[PDB]
């Protein structure tokens, strides 16, 4: 067996599922309002967080 729940990396809960962003880069999550600066646009498809695209630039 394996179970994954996924916490917000920053408040560390996994409430508002709906505004909490999982980065298909590295499968972690984060919510909207947790991040700084703050997202507004709940994004339309893919998420890549900050961390994954300074490795991929
Ligand atoms: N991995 C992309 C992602 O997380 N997208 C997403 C889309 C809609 C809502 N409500 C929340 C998250
Ligand atoms: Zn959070
Ligand atoms: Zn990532």
């Amino acid at each position: 067996m394996s179970i994954m729940k996924v916490y917000c990396q920053i408040c560390r809960k996994g409430d508002n599922e709906e505004l909490l962003l999982l980065c298909d880069g590295c499968d972690k999550g984060c919510h909207t309002y947790c991040h700084r600066p703050k997202i507004t646009t709940i994004p339309d498809g893919d998420w890549f967080c900050p961390a994954c695209i300074a490795k991929a630039s």
